[PDB]
């Protein structure tokens, strides 16, 4: 698995499930066509997105839907998603794990990336 | 001034000096415009990017090109950008500031929104 | 003005107001002594705390009192306090800002050291 | 397991490996007696800290050894350790992951409450 996601809530202290996350690739036209999506299970966690064939170098957005996972437990949201835009480098064997942490009105995003 | 933008750098501990910042604001056919844009100052902070006639209700995205500031370091980082999608004003004229914090693989960003 | 304190709350967007902090330096025997205290104002900032004269090099812990402010927001935090430790001072004088994010299970602190 | 640990690198885009943990207790007196530590592994993580026998309700301390952390990797860093103190709440069935992430300015600490 080349690219998961994972997602904490920092106002429970707990994994953010049942969050919806979109992936994008920057297309030829610089249009941002649909890659990958699902939602977050009960570890707050999404695999299973693509596969090392179709993961190749390229710019990629991963969208983080907060602002319904805030509506859902009735707190007021900044953003409107998270946005997590980068470019996979396809040096050697490469993982990569896009970690967001959400709060109302913040949010850190990681990347670990491992072989 | 209802629109200011504040960022630090997490492995100098300082200002981020220089950043490129866009706004966009979103239009009637779900098309992003541009808004205002400009670069942080010595102190880490961009004002003066809209007026509060200007800054009407809608939904904006505040793109900080973090790629260029790492790279002008030396160093190649993760993202793109760091980018804060946000609906404003939807309850009324606030100020708002947005802050981020960078890292070449991580980063934070929080608003903070006052009368 | 050497070193300041700022907060800042992630669920509700805003400067993190009357949040109390305390300063100790490490003695010569190894134990923590009182250094300065005060509240953070309406702007989630803490000025004055010491004088360039009193504030010599050393290891400095900077407590910020996270669960009284969450208390008494109505919400039982994970932490006791946020405490920040650092060698001040040790390659000459410097202004340090000690910023700090506020969630009810996540909190984030950054220093901000200038000339 | 009840009591985990995970750090990662900011600056890295990594798990934290080799970062040296300590936990404490608050004991009768006030004192904080050791209670457990450990090295982060290749992951990033420290399990096997302590039992469900062992880890009663009261004030723990978590110490992250960062400063050793970043000078191994020669970047010049502000804190002396990140800690993380926290009251453990034996309410029903509750695992505690302290993640923390890393820069060399700047660190966050969030925990993760499972049953
Ligand atoms: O990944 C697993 O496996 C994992 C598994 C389990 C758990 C976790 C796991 N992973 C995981 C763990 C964690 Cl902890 C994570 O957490 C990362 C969190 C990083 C957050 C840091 C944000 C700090 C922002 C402070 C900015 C302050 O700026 C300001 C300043 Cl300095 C001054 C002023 N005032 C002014 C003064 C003067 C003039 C104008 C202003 C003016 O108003 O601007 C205003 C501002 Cl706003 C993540 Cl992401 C992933």
């Amino acid at each position: 698995c080349p690219l998961m996601v994972k997602v904490l809530d920092a106002v429970r202290g707990s994994p953010a499930i049942n969050v919806a996350v979109h992936v994008f690739r920057k297309a030829a036209d610089d249009t941002w066509e649909p890659f990958a999506s699902g939602k977050t299970s009960e570890s707050g966690e999404l695999h299973g997105l693509t596969t090392e064939e179709e993961f190749v170098e390229g710019i990629y957005k991963v969208e983080i839907d907060t602002k319904s996972y805030w509506k859902a437990l009735g707190i007021s949201p900044f953003h409107e998603h998270a946005e997590v835009v980068f470019t996979a480098n396809d040096s050697g064997p490469r993982r990569y794990t896009i970690a967001a942490l959400l709060s109302p009105y913040s949010y850190s995003t990681t990347a670990v990336v491992t072989n």
